């Protein structure tokens, strides 16, 4: 599990459940090709997105569908979605945990990188 | 204006208005003595808390009554309040801006010292 | 000034100066077309990106070149950049302030719409 | 484990290790009496602070010694520490996860409350 995503809800003090997450990898032609996708679990986490073998060096984009999440709660959010773009494995294989804390008009994201 | 406080609402995407703010200075006996207080304006800001002469080196605590703010909106918040404790260094011309971004179960605070 | 961007540095407790910001508007063919760009000032702010007349309803993307900012400080950041994608509603007099707080491996962004 | 604290480092993209945490409970005389304390582990977490039986309703304060953490890294931080004050178990026993994301001049804290 080299790539993990965790999403929390700052309004309800709970994990953000059933949040759609799409991951893309920048292709040779500078285009974003689908890499993996999923929905956060009851704990606000998304595991099994990829494997060490498939997760090669490159630029990846993790898109979190925050809009659909807030609309389902009856809240009109500011952002269309939350995006996290980063170069991965440039100096060897690493484990990445992408965390996002969501509010209707704000979000924070941090990364925890392990060897 | 050596010290300024700004509070934003992350739920409504607006300044946090009429939020009570209390500032304290740590006294010689390690006790918190009232220093200044006020309520954020329409722009979520609070100015004129103190002056350069009065704002001497020391440890200060800025307490933001976040609980009352959320209750007024019909939301049961997690925190009793938000506190920011810092040491005013004074070493060189410095203005302190304490910013807080509020959500019912979360808050972030940052300091901009220029 | 319908749209304003403010960037702060959470590591140095100061405004993030000379940060490149690019704004795009989603075109009819679902493509991002350049809309406006600039660099944050000494106060970490970027004004005069657009006008009320030009800033019509639509989906906009604000891209903050955070990577170049950290590299200039000798720090290897995590993100390639920070992006804020939002729909300008226009329904009623509204000014948009996009604020970003930057750290090497984290950033927070909030919108203050008044 | 009704009370858990997790601390992350936003500057290094890693858990904040060996961070001292002190917990207090507001006493009848409006005084803060020591309740529990510990240091974050290699994963930035602190477990076993208290038990369901001991964690009764009341106002608690979780103090995270962020200053010592940054000084050990050679960084002069803004805050003396980070404090989280909340009423707990007022409507029955709950599980609380207090998370903090640290930067020299900024910190964010969120709570995840479970039944
Ligand atoms: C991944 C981890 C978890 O949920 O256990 C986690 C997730 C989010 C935060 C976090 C807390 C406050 C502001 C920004 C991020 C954090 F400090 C730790």
């Amino acid at each position: 599990c080299p790539l993990m995503v965790k999403v929390l809800d700052a309004v309800r003090g709970s994990p953000a459940i059933n949040v759609a997450v799409h991951v893309f990898r920048k292709a040779a032609d500078d285009t974003w090709e689908p890499f993996a996708s999923g929905k956060t679990s009851e704990s606000g986490e998304l595991h099994g997105l990829t494997t060490e073998e498939q997760f090669v060096e490159g630029i990846y984009k993790v898109e979190i569908d925050t809009k659909s999440y807030w609309k389902a709660l009856g809240i009109s959010p500011f952002h269309e979605h939350a995006e996290v773009v980063f170069t991965a494995n440039d100096s060897g294989p690493r484990r990445y945990t992408i965390a996002a804390l969501l509010s209707p008009y704000s979000y924070s994201t941090t990364a925890v990188v392990t060897n």
